[PDB]
């Protein structure tokens, strides 16, 4: 229909207006002095939170131009969070910084294909300098000590997550259940995740996490486009009697299909999810049947002349617990045969003495450590429920803080490891001036979240920010304590990879932003 | 009463507006294809002009703040004109370019005081690079071709000038008027020019030339301040008997003598002018008394006891002719006896004898030079009283120029001579970043002259432009014959000095209001 | 006080609006079947007129830019009644024809200049075609036509104006009189005609003709500049008392003495004109002289020590009539003896054998062919007043016309002319396309008279303007018989002065204004 | 045929001495041939250069000569890896000087009422 289109400067003073209400929003929940935020709701009583995510997903504006910038920056920003197990707040805030002094260049009559430029510069040396500071987390005392720590000092979700990923490794599946009791449990069961999100951000019924949830459901496993729920009708029926909700997998879930399962999981008709199934060619229908060896289930292909309409319940996956994400997919417990199961990594195995090709090789590989490595289960032990599902969710919490830091490690928290990188690239150029700047606008902003805790605590941040930049390494101030050391003796610090994360996902819209001239939405 | 104050931003917009305003009537008016301003008249027909002195003069806009701004280029502007009898216009579109990038630079955050540390750099750099430009103009040839060309190629003009000049020396006294009939004469006469300038504007009954011109005036010599008209009374009454003005010569003549002075001449009777004995202290009242001996009058000191009541007809000296410039009082034809003048010259030339320091030495040559040199004086004819007041005129105008030439020198005209001195300047560094800016400012703002002669011709600015940085010296686009060369050649040319002049003060008030923060005005 | 200022688009269509409203106004009177307008009095019953120079007269615009418009090419067309005695409508439609479409190329992006030029080309082109298309006016016998033609077909205005061209020579001054009734007489008198012009207006009693009118004054002559009424006092009331009106000649009548004999006559009190001496330098002093022979005065000058205070009557010379145009002094019938006058006249003309150069030849016979020829005096009869008034008039209008006819030749009337020299000019070309979009627009509006008055016949004017375009020479079409023929047969022309000034101020003033950038008037 | 906007100006500076049959369809010959600058300038300006000085030293040229505006380099075009192929470029021109004649023919306009 008819749109409202503005160019330049009048476009872009819009986005920041609009980023700004973001930001402006989600920053005063930073850091250990950060302030509450009221998110109202229609049933009840208002919520009180300091979790910026929470902020963030309630944040849309009236202004249909304002709202395209605060909308922007939001979906950049969840990638961290997505990516790193955290980061989303810290990115938005770095975005508006770089936004607000990249635009003032802009109007300044610099061109903006250079401050990108300039920028995305200091922001790939940035993050070598960042892997410079990163402390290793390699053995398991290191994982132990990092688990502690984003558990709020409790030793024993270190402890028990350093268990898990002594079972099946740093590289390992791991999930978090209700206790049976006062006592933590850990067991390994049959399992599996892959690459493969919801096709719709709907199905979501775990809002927190952003997770689709289901328990015991029925897993619909079929190589084909589907985009008619025609095909659909009498398995889905087949589901309602049952009375247990359905995973869908295929090549794609297209259209009509689609749309029908966003509302009719709405409506509470046979809950119902989608994922696409991981890859393309012949490996998408080799992981396909690897998925219906570990459910118990049969897939169904056009190739082989089966049809979805002859499906039967008998044909049906089942496992114990799917769990959806934007990204990724998590089988636990599925129901299929050990003899089948081990059988079939039998044949993976052997198939992969014969593969004549690095790549057929690799890809088989994954295959066989999916299928026998199974999924970690941590079980969580408490006294009362509210001690367990309080410790239960510091236990995911700190499971996705020590993921990430065994991947790339960890550098000091609070907003000093990236004041301290920034200060280290003082000296950095590009080709021309406008790109110089460029340079400079993105190394300020890199001191925004460190000052945005310290106006949090009521201290002045320009000082604060001054010291940091004096010292080496992880010296840093302890906002919590008010007190300058060592930030990772003193138990604050981030996971190198959230920090990257951050740092680039914020530049990244900052970039497009910056070199935006044109808007295009509907009329009011 | 009650004030309007406005701050920053606001303030800084306001004063922008205001210079846009001016500039942009005044600049029309730039060169060979120079358009035409209107300007109303109350009574009459409307005055079409290309002259931007008029224009400007005509400019005064409602808006308080605006209005301030304008007022300041105006009055700053105005200066380089009365300095080397040119480029006032040329000054406005310079500061309006300064002004302009200045502020964009301010809202950007740049420092203010750094932006007008780096600009003045690169203002005194480019008159040095301007100084090294400079042809000189020495032997009667060159002084003729620059007499030629401010008289719009009439070679008569330059050779009478040369003539002028070849008789009364470089540093001679030079003054026109009118023609006796046709042809032309060329006499020495005995008189003084002096550094005294009009105390009152007003007085002005020559606003063509902005000057005060009296004839057969009789010339009052007092050493005191005036502050009285009753003292004054019977001299006014005096002069009004014989049928003759009155120039009057004190230490200053000030508040209720000087407002009943104007407005009483301002009413048709008596023509008086008021000027302040040249200099300060002792070396005043000798300049007085040379003065003195000069026009056959007397002086009248407090000192020996005389007063301005006693003063009768025969006290008073008189002269053929007085002229009143902004700065400058030149004096013509006195009656003082030869005896009298040759006796003050000897005087003084045996006080320079005895003179024990190089300063008295010189000061009282000063004196001799000014009294004995004598003045030059061209008689200007015509076949008609029209033809006359307007070659009188292109005299006047090739005269000034030839003057100023003399003195620094001539460079390209047409701007190029800025345009190149700023292709010079390119590696200019200042001492931080926003010095740097402040430099780049000035020197871009330095090629406005060029390229709105340019765009007033019809063509592409920064094409020429472009092609006159890539070449050197007085090279440079003739644009009334759109041909590149040597400008000098070419004969296109301005004096040195009012290039020069006109650089200084554009930077002089885009610094000042760059530098701005506050503006104060009475309330609308 | 604070200005209004209109730039580039806005600026020129004010201009347009303006003067579309005064030629709109003024170009319905054009041509034998012209319309009337009505213009309003304070007072009574309004005025019905077909005189384009009234309703011009009247025109003022309430938007100040707007009249800015009007008034410009208001005062230059004036300028062509001014030089010939006729064309100044012409002038007007003219003028608004190239403004109009000249107007139009400038908003398509053409070069004002090179529009300009373009214009001034074609109308130079024009002047010669209109040259070479002139039939000349020399033997009485054609004189007598013009004037007969000019007098509404009256053949005695024709025998009239050609017996006093050959009384005083073709180019003798002849003036008209009211007359001794029932006759028309003519005689030649002692008289002298010459440039000065009145020095204010309000010395003006006959505000029809815009003229001076005095009967029996005194007339004083003195060489000096008169600033102070002072001296005058003598013998302004010695002239009071003799009840007769003072017609001052000095160097010049300025201030304090100019602004009280403009009120002083304003009040009714012994009316007083005063013009500068003729001609300028040592020439003036002869000049005057030959004036006091002339009227049997006595010239007061400075010189040989004179002064006014004690100036008597019998000093004072004496006319019958004085008449002062804008321009021009005219004596008529002087009392210095037949002896003086005729005896300066053999020193001058001695004067003229003594003569070293022609250029002192040439002036010496300007003087004595204004002393020796005097000034043929042309009294009008009539029955009755309103007859007498009428029929001078008709003779003023016809002397006019034919002293016009009798410089440059006449040519095809009826707006002919133009369109004729115009379609010889087909193949002319400027320098570039811009230039010769100027060329065609001049030549287009030369048809705008032509076309106008067809219009105002009712006929079709492209039809009629194409007939004539298809013709040859003197081809046209008469309007008022609706017929085509030779134009000059038929007895319908204008003197080809008044045709070529009419062109040439009409491309003048919409010159100026097709390249006015800036407009700048008062606030409302 | 030269890419990055360079054949359209070239081509253009090719047919300066075209007339047609009168004055009015001069004017549209100089129009179509500044009009086919634009798409050079264009580019230009998207990089912060001035385009009226690329593009007068694009005409002073012959050929494929061009500015490669990525590198901010002067040469030949086809050498440089800068290319459109010649359907496109012609393709482009007729197309849009069809729905500009019409446009500039267009008299009426007839549409719904708000």
């Amino acid at each position: 229909a008819a749109k409202d289109v503005k160019f330049g400067n009048d476009a872009r003073v819009k986005m920041l207006r609009g980023v700004n209400v973001l930001a402006d929003a989600v920053k005063v929940t930073l850091g250990p002095k950060g302030r509450n935020v009221v998110l109202d709701k229609s049933f009840g009583a208002p919520t009180i939170t300091k979790d910026g995510v929470s902020v963030a997903r309630e944040i849309e504006l009236e202004d249909k131009f304002e709202n395209m910038g605060a909308q922007m920056v939001k979906e950049v920003a969840s990638k961290a969070n997505a990516a790193a197990g955290d980061g989303t707040t810290t990115a938005t805030v770095l975005a508006q910084a770089i936004i607000t002094e990249g635009l003032k260049a802009v109007a300044a009559g610099m061109n903006p294909m250079d401050l990108k430029r300039g920028i995305d510069k200091a922001v790939t040396a940035a993050v070598e300098e960042l892997k410079a500071l990163s402390v290793p987390c390699s053995d398991s005392k290191a994982i132990a000590q990092v688990g502690t720590i984003s558990a709020n000092s409790d030793e024993t979700v270190g402890k028990l997550i350093a268990e898990a990923m002594d079972k099946v490794g740093k590289e390992g599946v791991i999930t978090v259940e209700d206790g049976t009791g006062l006592q933590d449990e850990l067991d390994v069961v049959e399992g599996m995740q892959f690459d493969a999100g919801y096709l719709s951000p709907y199905f979501i019924n775990k809002p927190e996490t952003g997770a689709v949830e289901l328990e015991s459901p029925f897993i619909l496993l079929a190589d084909k486009k589907i985009s008619n729920i025609r095909e659909m009708l009498p398995v889905l029926e087949a589901v309602a009697k049952a009375g247990k909700p359905l995973l869908i997998i295929a090549e794609d879930v297209e259209g009509e299909a689609l749309a029908t399962l966003v509302v009719n999981t709405m409506r509470g008709i046979v809950k119902v999810a989608a994922v696409k199934a991981p890859g393309f060619g012949d490996r998408r229908k080799a992981m396909l049947q690897d998925i219906a060896t570990l459910t118990g289930g049969t897939v169904i292909s056009e190739e082989i002349g089966m049809e979805l309409e002859k499906a039967t319940l008998e044909d049906l996956g089942q496992a114990k617990r799917v769990v959806i994400n934007k990204d990724t997919t998590t089988i636990i417990d599925g129901v299929g045969e050990e003899a089948a199961i081990q059988g079939r990594v039998a044949q993976i195995r052997q198939q992969i003495e014969e593969a004549t090709s690095d790549y057929d090789r690799e890809k088989l590989q994954e295959r066989v450590a999916k299928l026998a490595g199974g999924v970690a289960v941590i079980k969580v032990g408490a006294a009362t429920e509210v001690e367990m599902k309080e410790k239960k969710a510091r236990v995911e919490d700190a499971l996705h803080a020590t993921r990430a830091a065994v991947e790339e490690g960890v550098v000091a928290g609070g907003g000093v490891a990236l004041i301290r990188v920034a200060s280290k690239l003082a000296d950095l150029r590009g080709q021309n001036e406008d790109q110089n700047v460029g340079i400079k606008v993105a190394l300020r902003a890199m001191e925004a979240p460190l000052r945005q805790i310290v106006l949090n605590c009521g201290e002045e941040p320009s000082v604060v920010a001054n010291t940091v930049k004096g010292g080496d390494g992880n010296y840093g101030y302890n906002a919590a304590t008010e007190e300058y050391g060592n930030m990772i003796d003193m138990g604050i610090l981030d996971p190198t990879k959230v920090t990257r994360s951050a740092l680039q996902y914020a530049a990244s819209v900052a970039g497009l932003m910056i070199t935006t001239e044109c808007m295009v939405t509907d009329l009011p």
